[PDB]
């Protein structure tokens, strides 16, 4: 697990989360769920709850479309509860459009990327959190 490893695997993760549209929503969010790990993965979706971006898409009949605003970081890293960790960092530009609307936000994404068993997850580390916030 190199450092850039787990850096551009958490480039993907934010970026998935921030890819689909009013018609796939359901297979784009269940597919990006190996990217987590089995917390991170009820944190995931107990955050999407309480947003409402997704209740925006489907109502307003939008497609999300994210890309990475800087280079992602690692803000700290070493072991958290007997599990090495990297908190990785990066500002993304969402794009929420439909032929009517389009939107714009500007994000930073911060995760907490632990390891765990290749049994559950082949690549070897998850999202144990995924935190959204402005500018």
């Amino acid at each position: 697990q190199s450092d850039s490893a787990v850096l551009q695997w958490a480039n993907q993760a934010a970026i998935a989360a921030f890819t689909y549209n009013f018609v796939n929503y359901r297979d784009e969010l269940q597919a990006s769920s190996g990217f987590f790990t089995a917390e991170g993965w009820d944190q995931f979706l107990g955050a999407l709850e309480q947003s409402n971006n997704l209740d925006a898409v489907k109502a307003k009949k939008l497609v999300v479309s994210a890309v990475a605003t800087r280079a992602p970081i690692i803000l700290q890293k070493g072991v958290l509860n007997g599990r090495y960790s990297w908190r990785v960092q990066m500002p993304i530009l969402v794009t929420y459009q439909s032929a009517s609307e389009f939107t714009q936000q500007n994000n930073v994404v911060t995760m907490l990327i632990t390891r765990v068993s290749t049994l559950n997850s082949p690549r070897g580390i998850g999202i144990s959190q995924f935190v959204v916030g402005p500018a």
